[PDB]
């Protein structure tokens, strides 16, 4: 059987990126999916260490935290820069990328309707960093820190793709922010997946929202 | 090195990463950074995400305080013994960031309405910092293996502010009470919380805590 296995509820939502990354890397796992039903049944939710999903398992080293899952596949699978301070760089990026996850997350889950103009509105500025980080970066041409990916690269890209579903063109005002977003998803195992049922076929979030 | 920390006059989210480096016999300097020059916006502009701590190390300058305690973590081997350590010192730290997040939320945007709910909420959300301790060597060591990680100050702090908070709210976790004695008085640590450094700082920077 796969040394890993992916728990979590029939959603892309923060498994979105670390699938990408084991696709992208030639690497196998398992997906266990929980139902809305077994979680309200409440026994699993008792038994995560933080009562929430995902839970990641890679032999018997069970992880909690969709970020502590990446950073660890980021270590294990040389997806962490070249040395210490691109590591830093990668981790600065990532923290970047997740504090805009969760705000969109917030408008998601918590304030769609009244809340998304002023949201969109705010978008280019949440994103002009990531052009930044691009444009300090071999003009942009390659990832998102130094010349090899990382576990950051594939948080970010998709965090750019659910931001296209939301905010469709918000990317036209960030030219390498685009290229980017279609050179990696160019990726041939990653666009394969991309392209699966077993990506495809599951909805970005848990409410219907996009 | 040599280290500089640049940031708002509250403990806040340095508070933590100014442990470890007082803990670690390390030197920084502190650039105090006033609400009154933040508004000016020349700063914040310059600022990756438009927000404070900024961090030098020699001529690496890094934003956001996890970055900051990972960095110091890998650089100074505050990070496990392994990459298995490693992975559960991140769990942990992810752990205590989701906590900061709520407890920040309170003191900045709901403090009166939603105090109650909070604290009434609080063990739940301490219990599995309780449990890892008793996984752990019998919670007589860290929270993570046998040597400090940097999570184990983001956690200390987690818990000093949440007693300020929550006055008490410890008292039924037996392994986290001594966790953070135990932590509380390493020599260099002890020093550092005992000083106006520390002590005169307000916790957040709206006066709430
Ligand atoms: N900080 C955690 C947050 C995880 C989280 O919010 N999980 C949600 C779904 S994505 C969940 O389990 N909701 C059910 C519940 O909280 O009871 C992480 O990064 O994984
Ligand atoms: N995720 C960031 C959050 C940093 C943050 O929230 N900084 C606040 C003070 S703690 C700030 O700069 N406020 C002023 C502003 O946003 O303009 C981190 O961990 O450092
Ligand atoms: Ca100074
Ligand atoms: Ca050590
Ligand atoms: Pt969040
Ligand atoms: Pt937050
Ligand atoms: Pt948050």
């Amino acid at each position: 059987m796969p040394p890993y296995t992916v728990v979590y509820f029939p959603v892309r939502g923060r498994c979105a990126a670390l699938r990408m990354l084991l696709a992208d890397q030639g690497q196998s796992w398992k997906e266990e999916v929980v139902t809305v039903e077994t979680w309200q049944e409440g026994s699993l939710k008792a038994s995560c260490l933080y009562g929430q999903l995902p839970k990641f398992q890679d032999g018997d080293l069970t992880l909690y935290q969709s970020n502590t899952i990446l950073r660890h596949l980021g270590r294990t699978l040389g997806l962490y820069g070249k040395d210490q301070q691109e590591a830093a760089l990668v981790d600065m990026v990532n923290d970047g990328v997740e504090d805009l996850r969760c705000k969109y997350i917030s408008l998601i889950y918590t304030n769609y309707e009244a809340g998304k103009d002023d949201y969109v509105k705010a978008l280019p500025g949440q994103l002009k960093p990531f052009e930044t980080l691009l444009s300090q970066n071999q003009g942009g041409k390659t990832f998102i820190v130094g010349d090899q990916i990382s576990f950051a690269d594939y948080n970010l890209l998709d965090l750019l793709l659910i931001h296209e579903v939301l905010a469709p063109g918000c990317l036209d005002a960030f030219p390498l922010l685009s290229a980017y977003v279609g050179r990696l998803s160019a990726r041939p195992k990653l666009k394969a997946f991309l392209a699966s049922p077993e990506y495809v076929n599951l909805p970005i979030n848990g409410n219907g929202k996009q």
